């Protein structure tokens, strides 16, 4: 009955989060509120019957570059959800496809589901656990109406892909490949909030390109086209309860 | 405007229940019931004073789908990330048992004070990244504390698997780390975001380069291997009582 009215997007890279940023017109947080001196970076705004909050974890102080991976993804994740008590969070990013899967670059996909790839602990009940399987938020109307392609997402803090990952990725017969969507899901479960991916093709995991220069080649193009989706999706919710959708 | 004094309070990180109980027992420190961390978590937090010292022991508790403690670096970092906010330790500690290189100098039942701490499965192929998923970090210099304790020194290296695979072991070696856990770099991550000091205290309870251990071997290096974590951790607690950061 209660319609959503708050949103939060979860996204690992500033320049990922900019093209949204700026077609809802939100504007960076200055008053650091998840913490004093972190690197994390705030945008807010309201549109029209919905509070919209992006949070990113920044960058890293000595290096410069984005601060990637489940950990800052989860410490964001967490620290959004307590000050903002989101209706529900968005994780927004890019990915690698599998082309076996049905996976073009430039494909935004849904999320069904989420996996680990690289929590290998070998005891039964534990090895479940370092998968980690979670549902994402059922959305079926969203899914129509957009018409998006969904499939399985699998997740872990490398780029690249070691055989121990393939062998876990095919296992889990995941079409997707990340480094924070487990981890935004592990957290949205421990806090009860509805988490929904948005997840877009920039490599080919299963192709003939190497994946650190073919996502680096893509990255600009695909992330309109996450822009592209995210903004559907947010017009989409707009008045609508989680049982809407 | 600032006066430096001495310590006041430490937060332990200790990741399986069964590592901090004894630690708990012997400082007669009670579970807290007024949801300290955030309502509704299964996050454990102890709570007691030794001396002139405040001391939390934090864990990450019980998983609710299947019930083991919740290992692993993403659940460390929360823990880590939520009792700072709420304790304002003065430093941390992140203690348990790991697993060591005999090569390296590794025995079982060393009690091991890291010097430094990497990942070896955060692998990012792209310049800047590699060296970011890496995650080189310095524990807090404790110079008079090693000098009281004599503990062997070496670095630790962190990933999110039980086993090793080749890739791992070839950024272990890589890296030239003595130790091997799964909590550790990630805790050193949120120490170094929220500028806290950052210490380790790492007990070898396999030796991931020697030879399997029996049922019997297992289950008593087990019992012994916790029991001299706990005294070590004890030793560390007397010895920062009254100290400033800078005495250790
Ligand atoms: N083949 C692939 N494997 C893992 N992650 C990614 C990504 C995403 O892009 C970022 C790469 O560090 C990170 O946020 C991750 O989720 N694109 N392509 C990927
Ligand atoms: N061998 C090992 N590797 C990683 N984490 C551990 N925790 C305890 N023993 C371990």
């Amino acid at each position: 009955l209660r319609p959503i009215s708050s949103v939060v997007f979860v996204i690992a890279m500033q320049a990922e989060a900019l093209p949204l940023v700026n077609k809802f017109g939100l504007s960076e947080t200055t008053d650091s509120p998840l913490g004093k001196g972190l690197p994390w970076v705030l945008y807010h705004g309201v549109h029209k019957d919905l509070r919209i909050n992006v949070v990113c974890p920044g960058r890293d102080a000595a290096l410069g570059i984005d601060s990637v991976g489940t950990v800052p993804a989860s410490l964001i994740t967490f620290a959004s959800i307590q000050a903002l008590k989101p209706d529900i969070i968005i994780n927004a990013g890019t990915c690698g496809g599998f082309k076996v899967k049905g996976a073009n670059i430039g494909d935004v996909f849904l999320v069904s589901d989420v996996v680990f790839h690289d929590r290998r602990i070998p005891i039964p009940m534990f090895d479940l656990y370092g998968v980690g399987l979670r549902q994402a938020f059922s959305t079926p109307n969203l899914l129509k109406e957009l018409n998006l392609k969904i499939g399985r997402l699998s997740t872990g803090d490398s780029l690249d892909m070691s055989t121990q990952d393939e062998t876990l990725i095919i296992a889990n017969d995941a079409t997707l490949k990340d480094m924070e969507g487990a981890a935004v899901a592990y957290v949205a479960d421990l806090l009860k909030i509805p988490v929904v991916f948005l997840k877009a093709v920039t490599d080919l995991v299963d192709g003939d390109k190497p994946t650190a220069e073919e996502f680096l080649q893509n990255l600009t193009v695909v992330t309109a086209a996450l822009e592209g989706t995210a903004t559907k999706v947010i017009n989409f919710i707009n008045g609508r309860n989680l049982s809407d959708l």
